[PDB]
């Protein structure tokens, strides 16, 4: 899976503007129902988008990040 422009900058917004991190499960399936109408996704590619994201956060505040 690949997000489409379109879903990686909704995911962006919801990261940023809500500050979500890491999402309930009811919170993964509203965020996949609206990124489905940008094209394929499935709820567990959501759930890891956010820990992929927690791993860069880890990355950035080390001394050399």
């Amino acid at each position: 899976w690949t997000p489409t422009t379109e879903q990686i900058k909704i995911l962006k917004e919801l990261y940023y503007n809500n500050a979500i991190r890491s999402p309930t499960a009811d919170q993964i399936q509203k965020i996949t129902a609206r990124l489905r109408q940008f094209g394929k996704i499935e709820g567990k590619n959501v759930f890891y988008w956010f820990q992929n994201h927690k791993a860069r956060e880890r990355q950035k505040k080390r001394f050399n990040g």
